[PDB]
């Protein structure tokens, strides 16, 4: 497989509420069976997409159905903000980052061109911080209608009225697979660096 | 108007590694703040649940989150092999005793119906013994999706590989809510008089 | 708030490895102040428990921590070989009398239902002598979870591969307190009738 | 298996509650067969540490379980305060190191760059004295998600109520894998010096 691995989460051991700098340089780690959480860290991935690159998504609910999708990727260098450029969809996920949610519309919900935010460091287009209320570092427009780096709730749906501190749709979504209040049971990111040509 | 409670887990303090003798009869103990480990025992149940009862489930996990599932409850007497009914699942647990687990399909895990099954008195639907292999005494069938009288797995994520003397899936598990390889760290059982609600 | 000594244990100046006369009838002396080793008698014992009672047992070890248990407790006759009925724990101690150890399981190490057995009259569950090995006359199953008439070893724990001439864990013991090879520095039981207190 | 132990706990015989000096030079003692509590000391911990190494932690509770973390691992000089480096988590009781306790909050409970301090050189993170509270020298940040260093209660788990001089949770924890209202029955780290290759 030419895949690499950028991002996984299966059990909500970790913690993904994290500062720029450990978004910045990676944070959790994987095993010799490919198991566990983590993320590989903003300025590598940057370096890894210079070439171009093939981003896989794939996701997994309480039942096990899965689905994926697939895109053209760039991550942008730390001055640009490791903006994300995403084109080509496909697969079956439905296309959640480029399109953003049908209920909202592209406009405020796309991911497409955003920089990235964490809490400390807020580069999203809302007035407020989004990265501090949906709890993970994420490409953010106003706010989002993906985010697999969000709260890990387990079971599935998930009564956002019952979160705290914040009364929103936090959990590890995808709007176009499951819905905003259905957070999913694992989940991973993988490119494919177009290293030749 | 309140509630009984039937059973409880909450630290591993008590084996329920036990006999047809054990569960018949009850064993454990709670203190007056409610708090400790036990089985009221199946003879109790059967008295109890003789005209209908509205069963509660409530689950926690070692990161806080909870869950719960009701249900119409009644258990048979001994010579029936104290079988399982029950009915009108509702909450948020996820329905693990009367749909079993869909991935591994209703046939083999699902509870409704069953028998009682312990190490010295086996009734399940295994040419082998479930409950030698799961731990604890419970209404098993091919075998589970859930049991609450499972091994007590500190620290809830387990590696089914390191278990001993069975490399298997047996500790408290309830799998709609946080799959077959979570041990939860709190669980109780309580009932209500149908009339009673 | 009177309660009546019926055992107690603190510098190791008695022998408790006695036979059945001797715990039938009782030996050992207290002073003024209620100091001192001793063992009430069994013939005592069924007398006082006829109509049922209190029991309650206290633990101290040699760091100063104290530890407590209490239950409704009675004595069999002489020809029932002054069996144990022990039931509704309540305490700090861990209830090593009725579930035994959690380790080793209830079936061999519950003290529950047991007769009283000496060295010259051996009616444990063990093929060999219990009494004999672990040093005192006690309700031995096959053998022990708890036993206030062991071995007295100075200062905690202990190495069974050090004893003479049974390499076992013979201390004054409860194992739910402080493990099998830790030696309790000092331990008594006393009794009330239930309607006291 | 080239590993040198550094601390052990076994029984609560050995008082943790030292001064600087005490942990500066080691304290307690070993038999032939690797048996004793003892604490190595920081400035023997900062010597064997200058290339790097593996810290291996073995935990044991009450009932039997036991599980193990591994970590790359460093201690400062005493300029430094013997500041504590770890990464690269892997094992089965989960990262209280670098986590931090997931309930009380990963900004105060994690252990990674914080100095060491003890009961009479607090360098801590709180206003008050954490190592008087919490009873050993450890690297405490305000103030802990682990403390192997801990007061010994005997029997597991724990009243926080009952303890004295303060009403806190200062047993010997390790909250990913029992808690903090549990005090482990035996403990020990070893490490292996990346002496290389
Ligand atoms: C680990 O090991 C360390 C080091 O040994 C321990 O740290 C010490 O813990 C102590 C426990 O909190 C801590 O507190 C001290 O308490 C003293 C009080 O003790 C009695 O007496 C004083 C006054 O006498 C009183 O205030 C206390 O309440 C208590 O009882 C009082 O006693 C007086 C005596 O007549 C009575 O009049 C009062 O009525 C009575 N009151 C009550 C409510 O009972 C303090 O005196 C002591 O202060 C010290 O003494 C002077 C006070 O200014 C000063 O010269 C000293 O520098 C210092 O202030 C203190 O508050 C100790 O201070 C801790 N010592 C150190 C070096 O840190 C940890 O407890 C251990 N950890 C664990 C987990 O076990
Ligand atoms: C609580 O009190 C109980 C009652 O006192 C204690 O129980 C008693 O426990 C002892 C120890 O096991 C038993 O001892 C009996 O006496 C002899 C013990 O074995 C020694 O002696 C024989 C032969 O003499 C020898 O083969 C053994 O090897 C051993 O020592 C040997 O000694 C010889 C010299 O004789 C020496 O040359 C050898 O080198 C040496 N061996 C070694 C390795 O050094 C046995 O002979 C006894 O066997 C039977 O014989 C007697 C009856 O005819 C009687 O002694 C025994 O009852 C037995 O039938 C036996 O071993 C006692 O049997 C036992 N008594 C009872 C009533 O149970 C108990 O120990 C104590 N508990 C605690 C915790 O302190
Ligand atoms: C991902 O992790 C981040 C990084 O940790 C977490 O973001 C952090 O989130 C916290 C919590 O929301 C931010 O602090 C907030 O809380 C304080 C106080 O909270 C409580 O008190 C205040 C009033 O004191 C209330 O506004 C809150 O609702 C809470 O309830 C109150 O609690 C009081 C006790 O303090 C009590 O007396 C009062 O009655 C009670 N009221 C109610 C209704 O319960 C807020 O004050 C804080 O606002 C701050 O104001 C300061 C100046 O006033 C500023 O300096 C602070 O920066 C901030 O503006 C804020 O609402 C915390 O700021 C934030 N940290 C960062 C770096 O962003 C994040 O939550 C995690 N997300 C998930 C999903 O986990
Ligand atoms: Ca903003
Ligand atoms: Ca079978
Ligand atoms: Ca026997
Ligand atoms: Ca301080």
């Amino acid at each position: 497989g030419g895949w690499l691995l950028i991002q996984q989460r299966m059990d909500g051991s970790l913690n993904f509420n994290r500062t720029w700098q450990d978004y910045k340089r990676g944070f959790g780690s994987l095993n010799d069976e490919g198991e566990g959480e983590f993320w590989l860290g903003n300025d590598y991935l940057h370096l890894l997409t210079q070439r171009g690159s093939v981003l896989r998504v794939e996701l997994e609910d309480w039942a096990g159905n899965e689905a994926y999708a697939e895109y053209h990727f760039r991550v942008g260098s730390e001055a640009e903000g490791y903006a994300l450029q995403v084109s080509s969809y496909e697969g079956t996920a439905g296309d959640a980052l480029i399109e953003g949610s049908v209920e909202e519309g592209a406009e405020y919900t796309s991911h497409n061109n955003m920089q990235f935010s964490t809490f400390d460091r807020d580069a999203d287009q809302w007035e407020e911080n989004c990265a501090e209320v949906y709890g993970g570092g994420w490409w953010y427009n106003n706010c989002q209608a993906a985010n697999l780096n969000g709260i890990y709730y387990p079971g599935g749906s998930y009564d956002p009225r019952n979160n705290s501190p914040y009364e929103i749709e936090n959990g590890v979504v995808w709007v176009s697979f499951r819905g905003a209040d259905y957070s999913l049971r694992a989940v991973r990111m993988k490119i494919r660096p177009l290293v030749t040509q």
